[PDB]
């Protein structure tokens, strides 16, 4: 047999994800972490993958390992502040957001409105969930 090298397992996940096969996809991921865990990249894509399958605490951890290895990344923000969203840690949910829109526009990655849409609707969700509070 071969063993693929750590960017293969990657790409190889990669195709799982666009095959829609997100289990799948998360397990490629961790072989890929397995035989390199130094690359950022690997624990977004497998949080994107968690977040498909509504595995909040497995989606955050990921976020997190990946923030440790790139703090610059735009995407691993997005999907903290996302999967934080999704947790109703409004506050903290926002402000990754807005690093994620910040650090965007400074690599020129602020696609169209996009996170300025997210982060309105992340402050709309919080803004709500205060509101309908008895
Ligand atoms: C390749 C891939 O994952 N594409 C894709 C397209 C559209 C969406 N949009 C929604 O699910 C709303 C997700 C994934």
């Amino acid at each position: 047999g071969a063993s693929p090298s750590a960017q293969e397992l990657k790409e190889q996940g990669n195709r799982l994800f666009v095959g829609r096969k997100y289990p799948e996809a998360a397990a490629c991921y961790g072989r890929a972490i397995t035989r390199n865990p130094l690359v950022a990249v690997y624990y977004t894509n497998r949080a994107l993958c968690y977040l498909k399958m509504q595995q909040h605490e497995q989606a955050l951890a990921d976020c997190r390992r990946a923030l440790e290895l790139d703090g610059q990344s735009v995407k691993a923000h997005f999907f903290l502040g996302q999967c934080q969203l999704e947790m109703e840690s409004y506050d903290e949910a926002i402000a990754n957001l807005q690093r994620a829109y910040s650090l965007a526009k400074e690599q020129r990655l602020n696609f169209g409105d996009d996170i300025p849409s997210a982060l309105r609707i992340a402050k709309k969700k919080r803004w709500n969930s205060i509101e309908e509070r008895r």
